[PDB]
This record gives structure tokens, C-alpha cells and sequence, in this order.
């Protein structure tokens, strides 16, 4: 019996915005002891995760899929590496970040810096007050988006702009949100383990319609498990290796 | 008895152009420290890029480390300056700068464009008209377009237009970007940390030429310039130092 049991990272495995807790690293070394294969999905790139987990984020997983699986790895070895361009096509990505750019110049948000436009693997990643900010300005900038609603205004614009790309937005990060074709959600990185397991558990905090886990935990090949807080994913890990 | 510094420019100076040093490179940096000379590197590119380019051990090759102009200073692996461009410009004066730039690349008709359009740095602001994001082909292909159509030395005319007072130097430095900086926050910034500790300081590098990314380093009156054209003459150079 092969059972593969993957977690969201932010919120599942972690308090949100800091690091993997003791509680959290002990049951899953149990998990493994009793047999199961585990693995990460986040949204983000492999350094998040180092970041969340630990330099060792290899070893302690046996899958660790970044960017959604679209980059992927397996006991550390890259497996799969997806590219926007060949799904969307040149002249859609150039006409798209032409328009983020010029939308991102209209804004009159009080802190913009640099890296706005994320040209990742299989997605982009749209920073209003860009990624080379502070951490200070991060944090500031999340507040305020709170109130003026940056990101949601910035995607009703893209899609006003872009009805028939097959886009999906997503607002995954702090201060970011994920452009990405449809289908390549989370759920992406079923492809690379649904024939080698005879069941696949999904833990996630963002699990409700809208949140980035709703996709993976509502797909027909997996037992989905909503969790509040990585309490609850240590107390559904110790329900499953009892047994 | 004399205290004698060589700083090299990285990119064609201790490289084949847009490749990683060469053995042979290593070697002589190695003779020249034997010989009794300090070196140091100065690269307008973040440290990350000197580390692709010389190798994971470039704080052990080199006594000075100067990336970002020397606006980053490193000696013996230890960082000793860091420089920011906020102090110098302000928050008003960089948001209008990136909102401005941000339209000017919105407005672009080139034929790639990907990511990582504008990158802040720690006291310069990169700018990139197909974005760092593209692949080696996407990079090499901007390189030609650009000779024919101008595009960075038109981003530049513009934003200068744009920003008459804000005391900026655009610098077409990279092979696919452009610098931009405050007045006197050139490769010449880097003499600061050494002008008092050296009898001598000589520079190698391959853009000595008025607006070239070394020239005001070639040019100031501390220095020794040596203008090579290759690795292979920057090997010769040093080869005739030795010598003596
Ligand atoms: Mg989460
Ligand atoms: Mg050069």
C-alpha cells in the first residue's frame, strides 16, 4: 500500500508568515517512519520554501513541488520544469505584461521599488510595490492593500482587459498576486504521482472557493483535509498513522 | 617598498565576453598576489553575477570585493560598505522615477518582453526592456536588436527628459540593461575604500571609452588605466607587472 500525503506549506505546516514548529517536523518524520511519502505544494518558488521549512526542505520531503508542481522535484532531483510560453504563446505574454506595466505606472500607492513583473516558470507574479522592497515596506504594503485593495483592482482590470487568455489569478501571496494559466493550480502536480499511489491525502488552510488550495482539495484523485492551523494538520497526521 | 592595488572590471576583462574566468585567469590573479600585489574586482552587476562569473570562492580570489560600483564593498569576504539610494534620492523622487519608467517600457514595440523589467538595487536602479527574465537566446537576441533600434539609449533620452533635476548617470553597462544612479556613484566610487592605503592603484578594463561603463575610472587622476580589448590582454598586462 503506497499512501502520499501533501501539504500546503503557509498556514498548514507553519504559523502564517514563519518558520516549520518542532510539533510539525516530529510528525512528519513520523509519518515517514510509518511509510508514507510526503510532499509540499506551494505557490511560490523553491527559496519560500527553504525559507518556511529549512535548507534540508529536500530531504525532509520526498516531493517538493514549487510554482504549483510546475517545478518539481523528487528526493531532491528536478523531475519537471513547465514554461508559460509554449501555453500562452509569445505575442499574449508580450501584449499581457505590456498592460500590467502600464496599469502598475497609473497606480498612486505611496512605496513602489522594483521586480513588479515575475516571469517564472509556467507563471507570473505581479508585485505592486515590487519584491526588492523591505521588509518594513512588505508589511506596510499588505496593510494597505487591505484598505485600498491594490491586487483585487489590478486583476479586474487584467481581466477586463484579457476575457478569452485562459488566465487564472490568484492572490497567493502577501503583497503579490499569481497569473497562470487555467488547470495550473495546485492541482498541476497530480500528474506526477496520481499512477504510483493508491491514495493521496491534501492538507491546506485555503481549501473555500477563492483560496489556492480549493482546486487540489476538490480534485476527484485526492482525500482533501481543511485545516484551520498546523494543529489540526499534526492531530489529522496522527489520525492517519494510527493504523 | 610600495603598496600596489589592481582592480579589474569582470565581464571581457578577466572573461571571455559573457562567459566565466578562465583557469588561466586564475593562475595570474595567483601570481599577482604572490608577486605582493592586492587585488580586487569591480563590477556594476550584483555580487550574485561575480560570484557566476569568477566562481563560489571570489572573496578568497580577491582581497576587495566591489559590486554595484563599490556601492557594496567587501574586504577579505567581509562586507564594509552598503550603500542606499533612498537616502540619496527620496521616496517621492524613485516612485515617480519606476512610475515613469514602468510606462516608457508599457509603450515599448519590441518583440520579447518577459519579467524583472526594473530591478532596485542597493544604490542604483536597473533597468531591463525585455526583462532579466528571459532566457540566453531571448538575452542574445536582445543584445543585436537593440544595436540596430536603440531601445535602451531611447529609455534613457526619455527618462532624462523626464527628470532634468534628479541628479541621475544612465550607464548602457550589461549586455540587455541600463544603470541608473546618482552623479558620482560610478566604478569610481569604489577608490573611496583604497585611494589612502596604495602608493599605486592600477585598473584593467575594456570599456575606457566615454561611455563606457569604466571610463570614469580609467580616467581619474588615482589611477594607472590599462585599456584591454580581451582575458588575453589583461593576462599580458599583468604578465608585464609582474615582470617588474
Ligand atoms: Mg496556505
Ligand atoms: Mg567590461
Amino acid at each position: 500500500k503506497k499512501v502520499l500525503l501533501l501539504f500546503d506549506i503557509d498556514g498548514t505546516l507553519t504559523p502564517p508568515r514563519l518558520s516549520q514548529p518542532d510539533e510539525v517536523r516530529e510528525v512528519i518524520r513520523r509519518a515517514k517512519s510509518a511509510g508514507f511519502t510526503v510532499g509540499t505544494v506551494g505557490g511560490s518558488d523553491l527559496a519560500k520554501q527553504i525559507e518556511q521549512l529549512g535548507e534540508d526542505v529536500f530531504q525532509q520531503f520526498d516531493y517538493v513541488f514549487a510554482e504549483n508542481g510546475l517545478l518539481a522535484y523528487k528526493h531532491g532531483k528536478e523531475i519537471h520544469r513547465q514554461n508559460l510560453l509554449k501555453e500562452l504563446g509569445n505575442e499574449r505574454i508580450v501584449k499581457f505584461v505590456r498592460r500590467a506595466l502600464r496599469l502598475l505606472s497609473e497606480l498612486d500607492i505611496p512605496v513602489q521599488r522594483g521586480t513588479f513583473i515575475e516571469y517564472r516558470n509556467g507563471m507570473i507574479n505581479v508585485c505592486p510595490i515590487g519584491r526588492n522592497c523591505t521588509q518594513s515596506e512588505r508589511d506596510e504594503f499588505e496593510v494597505y492593500d487591505k484598505e485600498h485593495h491594490v491586487r483585487e483592482k489590478l486583476i479586474k482590470e487584467l481581466q477586463n482587459s484579457f476575457p478569452d487568455y485562459g488566465l487564472k489569478y490568484s492572490i497567493g501571496g502577501q503583497i503579490s498576486f499569481d497569473v497562470f494559466p487555467v488547470g495550473w493550480d495546485k492541482s498541476y502536480c497530480l500528474r506526477f504521482v496520481e499512477n504510483d499511489f493508491d491514495e493521496i491525502h491534501f492538507f491546506g488552510d485555503k481549501t473555500h472557493a477563492g483560496g489556492n488550495d480549493y482546486e487540489i482539495y476538490t480534485d476527484k484523485r485526492i482525500i482533501g483535509h481543511a485545516v484551520k492551523s498546523y494543529k489540526d494538520t499534526v492531530d489529522e497526521v496522527n489520525k492517519l498513522i494510527s493504523s
